[PDB]
């Protein structure tokens, strides 16, 4: 999938978690998010197509996905323990990271 | 995934198919559509909530999904054979199936 | 398994569902129902032996089982989400299909 | 495989079953036939490209494959149980369905 | 599955073996029985909750299942070798063990 | 893993069970216990090093592990059915098995 | 495999172990011994045919094999750790079980 | 396994096939023989260590195994088809190849 | 499959290759050819029945199939690289082997 | 597993390596450590429950596990080469990292 | 494999991509590179054998492989979309990273 | 992988074998050699491009690879048995096979 598609996936599954009333539904959504973010991690966005792999921007872009994957895994861990509310709140904290990266690079 | 979720997967992948520049992306999209449709197959839409599983409406709902799965498997056959423009055209024609069910039941 | 055997599987596992107090028990019983139903789909019931595979009675018989597999997956979806009383509710609805087919063909 | 290819699989394995003198030969041949019919179900024959996918013709065409698959599974079931002559006799009855569909859409 | 459920599996498959006319039917039925007995071995019957897990009663109760499993494997071994009447005769001898345990702890 | 190692796994997981707030943690713990006990089953404790594999002491050592595996499979059945308090209570009662072997052979 | 066949497997592989100069050879021979022993466990030896499956002779026979599988795993544990002379040593000890059972029942 | 070991597998399973009274016994025995011959093909017998790997002797030696494997597959094919007496007769013809090679290089 | 069946597989799939316009179709047909050829390798053709498995005619027959499997893999290698016209070219070359063997033995 | 449990796992397996006399035992222990550290990597310790995912502390916490995983993989690599002493010394170097993180965050 | 070998692998597959005329060949080569780099990531080169795991050099060494793996995954993504030229150009950009690390540490 | 590529794999792994200090490295190397040789088996070298697949030269080319695969499987047998010096010596003797084909066809 390409970057735009990984984002759609990230976005839609954020909304699935927000409306979810059960752990499995949260778990499924976080699994999809984890896969979408790992794919995206190696992507180069349009605004950075002229930048070299070792630029500060790239670094920063790759760091933001590694940060996102960390958090998804943490919420996924809570989801697996049946802790819906806590998983949802962890998901909600994720938005901070989506937005920070969007400000710089979207 | 619920009915809305499956519908979102179907529509999202339709767009991926439409903008694709290669077979793998098309095959991937249709593979996800097949999965979503197979799941949606056994669902009850809001407007048929009061109907019996053995009703004309529910027979009709379920046959729409069987029809769609059929057309997706056909399109997937083409993507697999690397036939992008053709898989794309088959996707466009599936939309008649999407629309027909919607008109009756959305 | 023969027709009688499959019926005995559908019937026991439906009792299992009826008295379960947990998702795993419902998940597992519904899975055994799907296989029994998928087997029975191809059978020829005593009362319809004098009949051709293209008769309206055999279309009816065969399609009784599609509708059953439909409702089984619906209930399995709810079971997978930990929703015991809702999977039980949806398992209750299967009986309308069991009853309709028995009325005409048992 | 295209329609023609599945048909060759179908015909070719019908003959294998006719000359077969052991259960295994019949099992494999009926297993190849099942997969060829399954794939074939999603196809559109030349005589029906002009037709809409909802049309009476397409419904009747695809029903023809699910009825063949039904009979194939029954035959297979018999062969799993080692009953070679009975699987062969049920394979002969399959010809009805072959010829019915050929008479209409071939 | 609880104790009662395994027993239903045990009894239900005993009957299948009695009316069976082919090796495969016997194989599967004896395979289901093995798994039901295996699961059953760890259970505590109502008549023995008062008892300590080391007690003579529990030892004799659990030994009853390993002896049944033994006979089940012997029967199965015969069925793998296609000897249908001999598997059926060994299945009849199983009744000894069924009734011995029922006489003491059921 | 050696005997000490297996014993450490058993004790550690006992504590995890005791402090758990969810089924997945309990199921996981017992799954590890089952593995450790299955391994320890075939070991020779320090104080029986001079005894024969066919001795009353070694019969007795090995039957303790068979008994424990039995109780763990029972408890695991409960954790699987999401029954936390009950799986916890079954775990506490296993301790009688731990103690009895220890008194004789540690 | 029948009783004679399984015995021939136990005997050859024990020679293999005896003359191996490497873990892999011992690992592999012990694995083949476990399966042969797991098969033989359900057999009825010529000398105990006139006997009921619940006799003390058949409890004895059956339990001869539990003890064998026990000692086999002990030696497999050492083999898995690359400890050739220690796995060979532990394989030497199996013979006490072979000998005891042969004394009473061969 | 060394050459001697494969030979023991070969010989040992030849006898199993001679006394076999069911297809399964023959299948497994011929399957073990195939793997033993396959492994054996790469070995160098004592009588030929002095020889170059291109020599007439090594070519003829290794050809002897591919010819045995050929006959083994033919026998196996017959056994898969349940024809027990015919598999046994083809196994008897295998002796030709056994003895031809033994006469030259054993 | 018997010799006739395998030949029918080689022949149909070679036509499939000849008229494919895509790698997947060629990949899949060549895979079915390898299995048919691997089966036929052990057969005995009518004309060589009066012959011993060590005759020059049977060495010739058997080695016809090694050479075929050789050329099949060559073409599968090109197919796997998406090279349709080159896999087709290499599939054309197989026929020299088909022809040579038919000249001497069909 | 939660953080406290991953640590127990880390700790116990450190002691297994220290007393290990064979590569397999070291390998098993490092595999368990690798899994415990990857789980822990996404955890938030008690002392940092008020800190945001992008705090310097979190960063630092995640960096310490990535450093630990690096080292475990390096020792695991040595263990796989049969280099016990070297693996043990690599394990011992690990303690530097455990302790550094404990000073700040435990 | 050790560091020197991972490098050979990296080097050879760089040359395979440079001469490749098809996506599969590129894909295969990048898969081999990805695996070689992940192995290498945990290695310690000769020039840094005296340095502690947390030295700036080690950090820097591990960062260079993580950067390389990122890029390989990006080229692998393009290769999977059938984009040969683009994959090759991404591979060529990789050399910047190989060389930078070689200047410091080789 | 093409012929050159396979040859590079063969030579590279030969060197790994020659400099190895442990079994796992040797086993790994030979495993890669086996794969490369199995692939090269079905290739046509530059200097035989104008020859038929049924030519003495192509028979001869292919038999060289069968011979090499044979010797590699023998050497691999030794590495598996942890026999480093011996696997090394078997590798050195394979070089005669490499050279003989080269002299004729490189
Ligand atoms: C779960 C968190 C995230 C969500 C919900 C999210 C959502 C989205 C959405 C809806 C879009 C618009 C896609 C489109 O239709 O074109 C987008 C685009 C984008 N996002 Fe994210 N995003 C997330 C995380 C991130 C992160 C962590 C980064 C960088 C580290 C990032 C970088 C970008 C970029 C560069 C685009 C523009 C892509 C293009 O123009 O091709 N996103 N995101
Ligand atoms: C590729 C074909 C299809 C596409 C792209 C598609 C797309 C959509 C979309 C975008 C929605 C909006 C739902 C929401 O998020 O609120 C929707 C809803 C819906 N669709 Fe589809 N659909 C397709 C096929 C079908 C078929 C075949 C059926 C009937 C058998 C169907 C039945 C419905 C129904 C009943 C709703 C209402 C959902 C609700 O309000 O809960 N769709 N669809
Ligand atoms: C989940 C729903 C169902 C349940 C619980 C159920 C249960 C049963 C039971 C307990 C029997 C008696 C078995 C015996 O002969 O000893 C039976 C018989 C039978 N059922 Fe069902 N059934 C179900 C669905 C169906 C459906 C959907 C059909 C038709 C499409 C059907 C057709 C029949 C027929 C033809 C028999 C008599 C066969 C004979 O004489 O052996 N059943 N069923
Ligand atoms: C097992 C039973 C069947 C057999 C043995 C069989 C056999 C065949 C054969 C030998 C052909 C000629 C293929 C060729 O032109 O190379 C064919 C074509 C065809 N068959 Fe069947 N068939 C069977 C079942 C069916 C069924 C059930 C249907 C419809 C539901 C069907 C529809 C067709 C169609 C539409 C063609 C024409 C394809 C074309 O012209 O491209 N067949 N079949
Ligand atoms: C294959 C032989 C066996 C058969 C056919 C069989 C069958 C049955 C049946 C039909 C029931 C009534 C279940 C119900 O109340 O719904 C039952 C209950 C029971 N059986 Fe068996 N059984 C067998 C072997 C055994 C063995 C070997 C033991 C003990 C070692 C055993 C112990 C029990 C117990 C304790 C109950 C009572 C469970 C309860 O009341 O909840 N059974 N069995
Ligand atoms: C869940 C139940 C059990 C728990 C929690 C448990 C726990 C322990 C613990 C913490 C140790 C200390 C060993 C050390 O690290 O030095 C130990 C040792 C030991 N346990 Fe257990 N155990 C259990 C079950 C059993 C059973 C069923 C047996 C006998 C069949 C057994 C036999 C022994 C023996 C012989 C030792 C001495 C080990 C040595 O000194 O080498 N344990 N156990
Ligand atoms: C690893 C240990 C064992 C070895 C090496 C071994 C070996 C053998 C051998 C070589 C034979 C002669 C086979 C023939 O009839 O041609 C034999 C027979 C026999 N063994 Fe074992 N055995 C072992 C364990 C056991 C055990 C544990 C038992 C009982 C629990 C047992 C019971 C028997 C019986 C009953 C026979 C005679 C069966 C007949 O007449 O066909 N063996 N054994
Ligand atoms: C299925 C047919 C065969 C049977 C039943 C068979 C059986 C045997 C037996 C029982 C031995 C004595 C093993 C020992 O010393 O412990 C042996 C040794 C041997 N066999 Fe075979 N064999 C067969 C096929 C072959 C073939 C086809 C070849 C050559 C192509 C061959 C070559 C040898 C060699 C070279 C030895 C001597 C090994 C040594 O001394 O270390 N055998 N075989
Ligand atoms: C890919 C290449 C090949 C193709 C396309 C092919 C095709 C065929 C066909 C269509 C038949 C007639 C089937 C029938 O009896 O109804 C046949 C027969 C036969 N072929 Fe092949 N073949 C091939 C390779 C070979 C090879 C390599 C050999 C020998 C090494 C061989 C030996 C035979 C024999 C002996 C028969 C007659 C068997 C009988 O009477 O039933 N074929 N072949
Ligand atoms: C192999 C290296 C390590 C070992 C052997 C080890 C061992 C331990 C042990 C025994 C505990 C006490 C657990 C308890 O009973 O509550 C602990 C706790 C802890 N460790 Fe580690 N540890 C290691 C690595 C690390 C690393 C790398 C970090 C941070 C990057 C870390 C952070 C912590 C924290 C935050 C706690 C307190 C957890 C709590 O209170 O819930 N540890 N460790
Ligand atoms: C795809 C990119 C790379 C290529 C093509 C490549 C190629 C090579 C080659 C051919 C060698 C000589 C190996 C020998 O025969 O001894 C080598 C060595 C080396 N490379 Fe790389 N390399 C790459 C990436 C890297 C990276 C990213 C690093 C560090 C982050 C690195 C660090 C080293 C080191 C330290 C050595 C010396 C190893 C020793 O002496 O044992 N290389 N590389
Ligand atoms: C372990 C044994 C072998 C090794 C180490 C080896 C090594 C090599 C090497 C390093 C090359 C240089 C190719 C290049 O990159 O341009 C080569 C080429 C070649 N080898 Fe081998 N080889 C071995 C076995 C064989 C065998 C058994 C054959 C024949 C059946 C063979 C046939 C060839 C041919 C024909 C070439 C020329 C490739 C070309 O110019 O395209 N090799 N080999
Ligand atoms: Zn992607
Ligand atoms: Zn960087
Ligand atoms: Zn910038
Ligand atoms: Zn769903
Ligand atoms: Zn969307
Ligand atoms: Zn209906
Ligand atoms: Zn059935
Ligand atoms: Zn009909
Ligand atoms: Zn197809
Ligand atoms: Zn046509
Ligand atoms: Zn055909
Ligand atoms: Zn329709
Ligand atoms: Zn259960
Ligand atoms: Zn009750
Ligand atoms: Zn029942
Ligand atoms: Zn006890
Ligand atoms: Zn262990
Ligand atoms: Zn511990
Ligand atoms: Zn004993
Ligand atoms: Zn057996
Ligand atoms: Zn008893
Ligand atoms: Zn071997
Ligand atoms: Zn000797
Ligand atoms: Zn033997
Ligand atoms: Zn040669
Ligand atoms: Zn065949
Ligand atoms: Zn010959
Ligand atoms: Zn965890
Ligand atoms: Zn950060
Ligand atoms: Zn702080
Ligand atoms: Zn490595
Ligand atoms: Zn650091
Ligand atoms: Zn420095
Ligand atoms: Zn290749
Ligand atoms: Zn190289
Ligand atoms: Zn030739």
């Amino acid at each position: 999938a390409d970057l735009e598609d990984n984002m759609e996936t990230l976005n839609d599954n954020l909304k699935v978690i927000e409306k979810a009333d059960n752990a499995a539904q949260v778990k499924d959504a976080l699994t999809k998010m984890a896969a979408a973010a790992a794919d995206a991690w190696s992507a180069t966005p349009p605004k950075l197509e002229d930048k070299s792999p070792d630029s500060p921007e790239m670094h920063d872009f790759r760091h933001g996905f590694w940060c996102l994957i960390g958090q998804i895994h943490a919420a996924l861990h809570l989801a697996n323990e049946g802790k819906v509310k806590e998983a949802q709140a962890a998901a909600e904290q994720l938005k901070t990271t989506c937005n920070a990266c969007h400000q710089k690079y979207r």
